[PDB]
């Protein structure tokens, strides 16, 4: 009831800030995760003794893989976290109380592979899901774990207040199938340019909760250049794993997941923050202007990138 965690000073101050990194201390990142439920939605949201028993097993259910591991799900928390404080009052109850879950999951049980692998594997969750196949495995994930005794942190919701963010959590789960992004970025942009952008349509909320969850996950692209460019070595251990697997299958992979192309990755980030990144974070910017921040520190790493290629580092 009255147990408030508290952060070390530089903590405290640097976690409301978008650019914040969670630190080596795999032990602390649970206390961080609290602390952020506890400042972004109250006190009362959750059960102490439920939420940590829900952390844990959520821990535990991440692989130990170079990137879509546990310190990526807290890191992604942690930018929505920022997001949702920063735009306080255009977030309901239950939405601050869902996509923090939905952020801590959003990639359970990760095995480091991408949909397309699975579909040339021929692995079972691609006859069981045909499209967002990781992102539905990720959601079934998250509802067996609620399931789990002792783990439903929405025990004390009604029915229909659980209905609803259950909902939640899986539409912001299945929106970070990048293969989604786009359509997804497209329409909001027109929606925001004719004017018709209106956040009372709950259709418009889920395309824009959508957005945040795709700006949330991308956020490796909004840190500081030295925390931007060591993520980005792990982004290329498991593209590069995945390519060394392609090529077992017999099939070529594309030059990202190819380490023999390694030589060409400045040039490839150049392409990703022109074609996904910073369309991603100025749309956001727009519907969301206090996010800026992720728009100016995605444009900096660009800019980071380009003095890469040019020699200069
Ligand atoms: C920093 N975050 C990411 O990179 C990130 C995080 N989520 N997702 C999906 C990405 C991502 O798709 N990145 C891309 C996208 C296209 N690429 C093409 C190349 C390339 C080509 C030729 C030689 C070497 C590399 N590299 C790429 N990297
Ligand atoms: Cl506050
Ligand atoms: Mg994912
Ligand atoms: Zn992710």
């Amino acid at each position: 009831g009255l147990m408030q965690f508290t952060l070390p000073v530089r903590l405290c101050k640097e976690i409301e800030l978008f650019h914040f990194d969670i630190g080596p201390f795999e032990n602390m990142w649970p206390g961080i995760f609290v602390y952020m439920v506890h400042r972004s939605c109250g006190t009362s949201c959750f059960e102490l003794e439920k939420l940590c028993r829900f952390i844990m097993s959520v821990k535990k259910n991440y692989r130990r893989v170079p990137y879509h591991n546990w310190k990526h799900a807290v890191t992604v928390a942690h930018c929505m976290y920022a997001i949702l404080q920063n735009n306080h009052t255009l977030f309901t109850d239950l939405e601050r109380k869902g996509l923090l879950i939905a952020c801590l999951c959003h990639d359970l049980d990760h095995r480091g592979f991408s949909n397309s692998y699975l579909q040339k594997f021929d692995h079972p969750l691609a006859a069981l899901y045909s499209t967002s196949t990781m992102e539905q495995h990720h959601f079934s994930q998250t509802v067996s774990i609620l399931q789990l005794e002792g783990h439903n942190i929405f025990s004390t919701l009604s029915s229909s207040e659980y209905e609803q963010v259950l909902e939640i959590i899986r539409k912001a789960i299945i929106a970070t199938d990048l293969a989604l992004y786009f359509g997804n970025r497209k329409q909001l942009e027109e929606m925001y340019q004719t004017g018709s952008l209106n956040l009372n349509n709950q259709s418009h909320r889920d395309r824009v909760i959508g957005l945040m969850m795709t700006a949330c996950d991308l956020c490796s692209v909004t840190k500081l250049w030295p925390v931007t460019k060591l993520t980005a070595n792990d982004i290329y251990a498991e593209f590069w794993a995945e390519g060394d697997e392609m090529k077992k299958l017999g099939i070529q992979p594309i030059p990202m997941m190819d380490r023999d192309k390694k030589d060409e990755v400045p040039q490839g980030q150049l392409g990703f923050y022109n074609a996904v990144a910073i369309p991603c974070y100025t749309t956001l910017t727009q519907i969301l202007p206090p996010t800026e921040p992720l728009l100016k520190a995605c444009r900096d790493n660009l800019s980071q990138w380009e003095k890469v290629i040019r020699g200069e580092e």
